[PDB]
């Protein structure tokens, strides 16, 4: 009953990295206590509210520094795009409407003190600041960082690196910031980021830190904002989506019918992982084959083809083992999310992997 529901709620969220949890440790213990006290309406009301804040979370990121190719590329990276100003300029995310990346002019190109620069750029609107440079950070930049901390807000230093398509990283950091820990006195990190490959240098560490520092309810929309170009960014999306459908199942209490209603949800999920038709049709042409003949080696198109009801029956018993059960819609969504994430990971090395499926199976499904 309620006690087993509560203990199954607790065990589920222990399987996820700290920085990817879409609800706080406080809200977890809260929902547990209410369920244990059998205040079931109160618990559902809390879960509903949590889901409300996750789905409507705005994300406003201020990117401040000198103009140039590296800065524009990083702003596009935060919009999920792979391509003498004195005003800030908004750049809305093309796929998430609640997300806006702001281009702020470098403080050195204005006549503003740190405090007046921040009020001119309406600092209270943002979730955090990225202070970005292509060369070396100046005393200017360190005093702006100091002024942001004194507002009670977060900043991160990003140095962009021109690339073509270890020792380089250590040398660039000695060049770009050997005077930062003088002006600031706590030691701030610098994140080196490649202008071509988000897998390189410090960008994986940056996504992890930004997630860790954000409020729990904003982690979902941030994890979705980045393009599915590395195993790390795919898995942050996978784990965040899996938590969300579990919360939906917790608040809620003919497989072909259920599948047909999830059809729009399944297409949303495909777009998150880069498996929309257009993305797949493009990979198929680079491989010189029918897109229909391409998808034969992906697991997600034939996932719901031993009869399906028996496979699902056995799937549900594995997911239940470390009993609490949920609606069939929860298990189908969870299964589809693991299958699509695995297919997107395999396509990161598409052509070398054809040498019947190129992806790993979703756990507990085909065994």
């Amino acid at each position: 009953g309620p006690m087993a529901w509560a203990s199954s709620f607790d065990a589920f969220f222990k399987n996820f990295k700290r920085e990817s949890k879409i609800i706080s440790e406080y809200d977890i213990t809260l929902i547990m206590t209410y369920i244990e006290e059998n205040k079931l309406q109160k618990a559902v009301s809390v879960i509903e509210k949590v889901l409300r804040d996750i789905e409507s979370a705005p994300l406003h990121i201020a990117v401040t520094g000198e103009t140039g190719a590296g800065k524009s590329t990083f702003i596009n990276t935060l919009r999920g795009v792979g391509h003498t100003t004195m005003k800030r300029t908004p750049y809305p995310h093309p796929k998430l409407p609640n997300v806006t990346i702001w281009d702020l002019p470098g403080i050195g190109t204005t006549n503003f003190t740190p405090q007046n620069y921040l009020t001119e750029m309406k600092f209270g609107e943002y979730d955090f600041f990225i202070i970005i440079s292509a060369t070396r950070f100046k005393e200017n930049d360190a005093q702006l960082a100091k002024a942001i901390a004194q507002m009670g807000m977060n900043f991160y230093f990003v140095r962009t690196k021109i690339d073509s398509d270890e020792e380089v990283l250590k040398n660039i950091k000695d060049y770009c910031s050997n005077h930062l820990q003088e002006s600031l006195d706590s030691e701030p990190p610098v994140f080196l980021v490649s202008n071509v490959d988000i897998s390189k240098y410090d960008f994986p560490k940056l996504e992890t830190k930004l997630l860790q520092d954000l409020p729990a309810h904003k982690r979902h929309v941030f994890s979705l904002s980045l393009q599915s170009l590395t195993e790390a960014t795919i898995n942050y999306k996978r784990d965040s989506l899996k938590q969300k459908v579990f919360l939906e199942a917790m608040k809620a209490g003919m497989i072909s019918d259920i599948l047909e209603n999830l059809d729009e949800t399944f297409n949303l999920y495909r777009s998150y992982f880069g498996l929309d038709d257009a993305s797949l049709e493009n990979i198929a042409q680079d491989l010189n084959m029918s897109v229909d003949d391409f998808k034969v080696h992906l697991r997600f198109p034939h996932l719901f083809a031993e009869s399906l009801e028996d496979k699902l029956f056995k799937y549900i018993k594995h997911i239940s083992s470390v009993v609490t059960y949920y609606r069939m819609a929860y298990y189908l969504q969870n299964l589809f999310l693991d299958t699509a994430a695995n297919d997107a990971i395999a396509l990161l090395n598409s052509k070398a992997l054809f040498e019947p499926y190129i992806s790993e199976p979703p756990e507990y499904w085909e065994a």
